[PDB]
């Protein structure tokens, strides 16, 4: 993190934008490029038993470089505040995503085609994300799909074996993903209209979540391959860019801006 340069001389903070962990976010404006960037502001006199998470977050995102992970740019202290910048993803999460109305199957499809290309990326690179959910599913103005706010290394999107605190691998996330995949179909993961300490020992007591409504069975499969309570029994990230459901439903990324379109003039 840079402790000399001013980051209010640096950066525009414009409206918020998002309640983060540990922080709020805003809009802002890199003042040299005048380009558009996410700024979390973290008060460290306030926030100071999890200054640790937040190093380890910055440490795995400078150790990324992929078009499905949201860049980062750096961070700055001054006086007792952290800035971390990042890259502005002007399409909001999947979740807002939803608020308009359902997705269709070609949207949900091509939205997890792009989370499990992030994904066998970070598998690849020996990192697990830790919390895939629609919320933390970033959207450019483009309609580019791109994971954000990495897990430290609520229960709803948690594996089995994530709970009981077993020894866990990157089969944690292809659950999440699971769990996410009926989030875009639905709405809401299963339990969420559940106390949390409820959830906490049904997802290890219940046999796992299925897909419940009229989609399509290929859809319902891939939520059933995701959803298996033994991880070694889950497919990795590079085969199910492979599933059927995926082959037959996703399509360009770009066509995701009328996803966002009707999100706008939704509000
Ligand atoms: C602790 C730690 C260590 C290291 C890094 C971070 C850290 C994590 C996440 C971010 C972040 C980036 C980001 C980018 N673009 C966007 N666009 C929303 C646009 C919404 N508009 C609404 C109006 O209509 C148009 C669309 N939002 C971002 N958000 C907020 C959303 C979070 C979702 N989970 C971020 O929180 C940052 Cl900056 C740093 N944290």
């Amino acid at each position: 993190t840079n402790l000399k340069a001013d980051p209010e001389e640096l950066f525009t903070k414009l409206e918020k934008i998002g309640k983060g962990s540990f922080g709020e976010v805003f809009k802002g404006i890199d003042n040299r490029t005048q380009k558009v960037v996410a700024i979390k502001i973290i008060d460290l006199e306030e926030a100071e038993d999890e200054i640790e998470d937040i190093q380890q977050e910055i440490t795995v995102l400078s150790q990324c470089d992929s078009p499905y992970v949201t860049k980062y740019y750096g961070s700055y202290l001054k006086d007792t505040k952290l800035w971390i910048i990042m890259e502005y993803l002007g399409g909001g999460s999947a979740l807002d995503l939803l608020e308009p109305g359902p997705l269709d199957e070609t949207q949900i499809a091509t939205i997890l085609r792009e989370i499990l290309k992030g994904l066998d990326y970070l598998h690849s690179e020996k990192k697990i994300h830790r919390d895939i959910k629609a919320a933390n599913v970033l959207l450019s103005e483009h309609g580019e799909v791109k994971l954000a706010d990495f897990g430290v290394a609520t229960p709803f999107w948690m594996a089995p074996e994530v709970i009981k605190q077993s020894a866990y691998d990157s089969k944690a996330d292809i659950w999440s993903l699971g769990i996410t995949a009926i989030e875009l179909a639905r709405g809401e993961p299963p339990h969420s209209e559940l106390h949390p300490m409820k959830v906490l020992f049904l997802i290890p007591k219940n046999n796992p979540p299925t897909l419940e409504g009229n989609y399509s069975k290929p859809l319902k499969e891939f939520v059933e391959a995701c959803l298996n309570k033994e991880p070694s029994f889950r497919p990795t990230a590079k085969e199910l860019l492979k599933h059927k459901f995926i082959l037959r439903n996703a399509k360009k990324t770009s066509y995701l801006t009328e996803l966002i379109d009707a999100h706008h003039h939704h509000h």
